[PDB]
């Protein structure tokens, strides 16, 4: 679309209001010409065709509860943008400013979200198990981190590499969370999952086994559901990434934390520079200590926190 920016107002998910970058001709459009070569969200209206209808609203007010979704995944997208930029340099997904599209209504009473390849993709939930899914800033930049992903490292979606693929989105999804300041935590969906439930998540990051992901390497899923365990498995890169962070005691390993830009600042750089696409996490933690190597230097408490850290899982 061609058009005049502007800037329109509504309220997401969760019900707070928030101002969100709009285009005007005719229509206002969920069209943001302010980052890169544009974010756009689309009405895929329940049906899965894609990427449906650029959405359009009449008078740039975003209060209708059909909205809410569409004003939230527009919204944070704008945030995983501006994260990526402000803090690693890095320009869009590909490093190019490339556009951000990602549709909501996805279906119906779909569970789920996803990066398909050129896009995201949000479901609205059923309403039990899920609210719509882009409410959830960690969901919204893990997401996105699949697109960085694919564009560098390229993990393949499987076994090992699945697994740090998921990991990857799952530590980015957190950073972000924390760079907005949106009541951060190192849990992961937490604000549109279970919404009948309070306290839980769909993973936790700083605790995997408490819902039943492995928290070392000897627990490791080895069948094949979900492609080899990516979902399951990536507990074990998680809790080394949530131990470098924070520091901690686990199967009577010791590890000082370095804090969380310092573990942002490492896996940038190992995703970017040292991985590739049938990487293990053998290989993973071989990355990970050249990174901290580069930045800090060998003899660095943070190539040491990235040892322990490794160690306390199982990783060698
Ligand atoms: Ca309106
Ligand atoms: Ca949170
Ligand atoms: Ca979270
Ligand atoms: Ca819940
Ligand atoms: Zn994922
Ligand atoms: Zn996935």
């Amino acid at each position: 679309i061609t058009g005049t920016s502007t800037v329109g107002v509504g309220r997401g998910v969760l019900g707070d209001q928030k101002n969100i970058n709009t285009t005007y001709s005719t229509y206002y459009y969920l069209q943001d010409n302010t980052r890169g070569d544009g974010i756009f969200t689309y009405d895929a209206k329940y049906r899965t065709t894609l990427p449906g209808s650029l959405w359009a609203d009449a008078d740039n007010q975003f209060f209708a509860s059909y909205d809410a979704p569409a004003v939230d995944a527009h919204y944070y997208a704008g945030v995983t943008y501006d994260y990526y930029k402000n803090v690693h340099n890095r320009l869009s997904y590909d490093g190019n400013n490339a556009a951000i599209r990602s549709s909501v209504h996805y279906s119906q009473g779909y569970n789920n979200a996803f990066w398909n390849g050129s896009e995201m993709v949000y479901g609205d939930g059923d309403g039990q198990t899920f609210i719509p899914l882009s409410g959830g800033i960690d969901v919204v930049a893990h997401e996105l981190t699949h697109a960085v992903t694919d564009y560098t490292a390229g993990l393949i979606y499987q076994n090992e590499s699945g697994a740090i693929n998921e990991a990857i989105s799952d530590i980015f999804g957190t950073l972000v969370e924390f760079y907005a300041n949106k009541n951060p935590d190192w849990e992961i969906g937490e604000d549109v999952y279970t919404p009948g439930i309070s306290g839980d998540s769909l993973r936790s990051m700083s605790d995997p086994a408490k819902y039943g992901d492995p928290d070392h390497y000897s627990k490791r899923y080895t069948g094949t559901q979900d492609n080899g365990g990516v979902h399951i498995n990536s507990g074990i890169i998680n809790k080394a990434a949530y131990l470098i962070s924070q520091g901690g005691t686990h199967y009577g390993v010791s590890v000082v934390g370095i804090g969380r830009d310092k573990l942002g600042k490492i896996f940038y750089r190992a995703l970017t520079q040292y991985l590739t696409p049938t990487s293990n996490f053998s290989q993973l933690r071989a990355a990970a200590v050249q990174s901290a190597t580069d930045l800090y230097g060998s003899t660095s408490q943070e190539v040491a926190s990235v040892k322990q850290a490794f160690d306390a899982v199982g990783v060698k």
